[PDB]
């Protein structure tokens, strides 16, 4: 099969707000992970056609990646911070589901998740 379209990132029928937690998720959390030496495989959707991974989208039906999360934040897609945290968690579990343990991609995902969890523990106070 061809790749699926990427996840939706801007929905004009969704309400929009700025919150301290959402701003922190973009400016501190996403920004910090994005610049990590292991971020690159997670900066865009998996191109399963070009990577010749024909079963990727047979196994992974809720794909997610940081490029998508960044666009969601930039376009006010999320109302609650948990929606964003959930997308990060989906990205990491997809990696753990599809890949064999001990693969480099898994070790990279683990390092990113550790950094993510550290940053998530310092979320600012809710309004
Ligand atoms: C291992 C596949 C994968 C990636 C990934 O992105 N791998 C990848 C990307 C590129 S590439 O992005 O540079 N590239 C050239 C533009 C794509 C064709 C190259 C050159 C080699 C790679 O192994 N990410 C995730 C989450 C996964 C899995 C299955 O969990």
């Amino acid at each position: 099969s061809m790749n699926p379209p990427p996840p939706e990132t801007s929905n004009p029928n969704k309400p929009k707000r700025q919150t301290n937690q959402l701003q922190y998720l973009l400016r501190v959390v996403l920004k910090t992970l994005w610049k990590h030496q292991f971020a690159w495989p997670f900066q865009q959707p998996v191109d399963a056609v070009k990577l010749n991974l024909p079963d990727y989208y047979k196994i992974i039906k809720t794909p997610m990646d940081m490029g998508t999360i960044k666009k969601r934040l930039e376009n006010n897609y999320y109302w609650n911070a948990q929606e964003c945290i959930q997308d990060f968690n989906t990205m990491f579990t997809n990696c753990y589901i599809y890949n064999k343990p001990g693969d480099d991609i898994v070790l990279m995902a683990e390092a990113l998740e550790k950094l993510f969890l550290q940053k998530i523990n310092e979320l600012p106070t809710e309004e």
